[PDB]
DNA sequence: CTTAT
DNA sequence: GGGATAAG
DNA sequence: CTTAT
DNA sequence: GGGATAAG
């Protein structure tokens, strides 16, 4: 099956990802920024007990580490943690947004290619390491002491663009080696298109092999493999329509 | 004095005006209009007693007359009567607004003419008769029976423009007979300008003579006669400035 | 008094 | 959207 | 919890 | 202008 033949490529079997070819990211601050330290508003026991097993799993995975930082932003009770990074985002230098909008992205899908595979990458931002100099930016309090992220965090304003650019670099060779395949990238949402079912099969095997090798992980549960009709970015792609 | 020499021209001495050269005005309705009859909301005794001597004076002057009309609009308690003519105005055909705005009107005052007389005409709209066919438009209730206006009423949307146009017709000959005078008309607010005090004096006498003869009446109390500096349309005209 | 802004 | 406001 | 719309 | 709302 597709699962057993690519155990490294699937999140279900290959473990948490880590983009091994990507240098740990340095996050430049705006020219005038200084650290901001916001007090953690006290969390109810109910919310703390809800968040706790997630924090422990992230610590075990090395995605969170203890630290002491002049930066601090609060965790919200939503349970699983959401960080209010708005004051950090204001202090980080802006980058040009290079993620295309889905409508324009789908224009690059010609009617000759009608065999589709759709993959979504699991915990995509966590696959990108943060440089130790930038890790303290994202610190928060956990009860006492601070923790921070060693990977690109949720809620950081530049994570979608940085991830899209990183995966484009890592898949550039795949594109060159398979010039007859169409590969659309929308951050962690991927579409591969081919002319024949065989070509889609061969291309999907190469893409999964490459993704796992690079340290990314796709969701086996949600994968749509070598279908004539798939759901991608909120569209139903059928008959070459939409 | 200016008062004693022109007893017909001043409202204080000449009685209520009546523009004897102007045909009674016919007020055209919009193509689809039918009469509207709005119930008089009951008025307090205090407001009725306040309004009463004004109604009696207007009846004595012939400016109000009894009538029966399919039109009716309410009187408001403000005492002296104000009519809510909004539903009548909506049903009357629009006319082009030809009254100039004061800023543009004052542009026509050259620096050569710096001797000024300012007159304001008293009860100006009441000087214009309404044709009997149009009188029922403006009916209201007075306690029981209806009254209506035999002269152009306050609150009617076209009264300023119709009055301005009427007085322009009545003063056209005055302008031709005094080509060296500047005469600005803003509805009932008049400015006469001349080069010398004598010319202003002579021109003011001719203008008052003509106004009284035509049936208009100026306020002696407010008249500014042959001054180098006057208040007109909210401006202070001094040094040829403003 | 109701009604446009 | 509504109540404070100005105006007929 | 705070805060932009 | 403020309270209901969505989002970090």
């Amino acid at each position: 099956t597709w699962l057993s033949d690519f155990p490294q490529a699937w999140a279900e079997t290959g473990g948490m990802g880590l983009a091994v070819r990507q240098a740990p990211l340095i996050i430049p601050l705006k020219a005038t920024s200084t650290p901001v330290s916001i007090k953690q508003y006290p969390m109810s026991q109910e919310a703390r007990l809800g968040i706790k097993p997630h924090i422990q799993r992230l610590l075990d995975q090395g995605i969170l580490v203890p630290c002491q930082s002049p930066w601090n932003t609060p965790l919200l009770p939503v349970y699983r943690p959401v960080q209010d990074l708005r004051e950090v985002n204001k202090r980080v230098e802006d980058i040009h947004p290079t993620v295309p909008n889905p409508y324009n992205l789908l224009s690059g899908l010609p009617p000759s290619h009608q065999w589709y595979t759709v993959l979504d990458l699991k915990d995509a931002f966590f696959c990108l390491r943060l440089h130790p100099t930038s890790q303290p930016l994202f610190a928060f309090e956990w009860r006492s002491g601070q923790l921070t992220w060693t990977r690109l965090p949720q809620g950081f304003k530049n994570s979608p663009t940085l991830f899209d650019e990183a995966l484009h670099r890592d898949l550039a060779d795949f594109r060159i080696q398979h010039p007859d395949l169409i590969l659309l990238q929308y951050v962690d949402d991927l579409l591969l298109a081919a002319t024949s079912e065989l070509d889609c099969q061969q291309g999907t095997r190469a893409l999964l092999q490459t993704l796992g090798n690079l340290g990314y992980r796709a969701s086996a549960k949600k994968a749509q493999i070598c279908q004539k009709q798939v759901k991608y970015l909120g569209y139903l792609l059928k008959e070459g329509q939409r």
